[PDB]
């Protein structure tokens, strides 16, 4: 009949499709993510094709969008926020983790606030639930890094203001596999520039991630 989606956070009613490797977003508010999907797939098609899950089609108020978890075993799945915050400054300053696999074990709360200590070790945490192989977690963060760095750079030449954007970061529970992709273009905008803010959040992320790699 319906089977919803395991969210790992945000507000939206989200489903399984009625077939493999797809879930039905519902727009609640607007139709604004499906113009911008639309917009950037017109105007930007290659950022569209490297970190923004594909969008399949629309039926009524529902977008057919590619299940980012489908091919993984295990998925273990962080949610980020990189672009502004509606009203609200970011639990972790350029950006806000929104959620985890696993984070009522670690009593993670998305309201907290919290110091550069708190943000790594949430982080180290959301690694734990595979990582163990020492040098497996290295592979897994220089991925990230490696599509990351991508990512900042290509933002530069990019004029929208990506407002309540997520990074979705997943990882297979045994360390093979990894992706971090771009999602939720629901409160996106037109500008003449790029969003500096955004790539503030991305830099950072950049950095802390850089700094678990080298840790011994
Ligand atoms: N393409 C995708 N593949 C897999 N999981 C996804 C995908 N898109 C969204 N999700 C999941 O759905 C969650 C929230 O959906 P998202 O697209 O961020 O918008 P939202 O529900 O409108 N959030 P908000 O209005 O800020 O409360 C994410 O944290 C993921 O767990």
């Amino acid at each position: 009949s319906i089977r919803i989606f395991p969210r790992i956070a945000g507000r939206s009613y989200i489903i399984y499709g009625q077939t493999s490797g797809i879930i039905c977003k519902r727009m609640e508010k607007s139709d604004n993510e499906f113009v911008i999907y639309n917009y950037i797939s017109e105007h930007y098609d290659k950022f569209l094709k490297k970190y923004v899950p594909k969008l399949y089609g629309k039926n009524n108020d529902m977008l057919l969008l590619e299940d980012l978890t489908y091919n993984y075993n295990n998925p273990n799945v962080m949610d980020v926020k990189i672009g502004a915050r509606k009203r609200k400054s970011h639990t972790s300053g350029f950006f806000s983790i929104r959620g985890y696999t696993n984070s009522h074990d670690y009593k993670f709360d998305p309201d907290e606030y919290l110091t550069s200590e708190s943000t790594i070790n949430h982080i180290k945490n959301f690694m734990e639930a595979g990582g163990e192989n020492r040098d497996k977690t290295k592979q897994v963060l220089l991925k990230w890094i490696m599509k990351l760095s991508e990512l900042a750079n290509d933002l530069f030449e990019i004029n929208l203001k990506f407002d309540g954007v997520s990074l979705i970061f997943i990882y297979d529970d045994d360390c093979s596999k990894c992706d971090v992709n771009v999602v939720d273009f629901s409160r996106v905008k037109l500008i003449d520039t790029n969003d500096q803010m955004t790539i503030s959040a991305v830099t950072n992320l950049i950095k802390i991630l850089s700094e678990l790699a080298d840790n011994p």
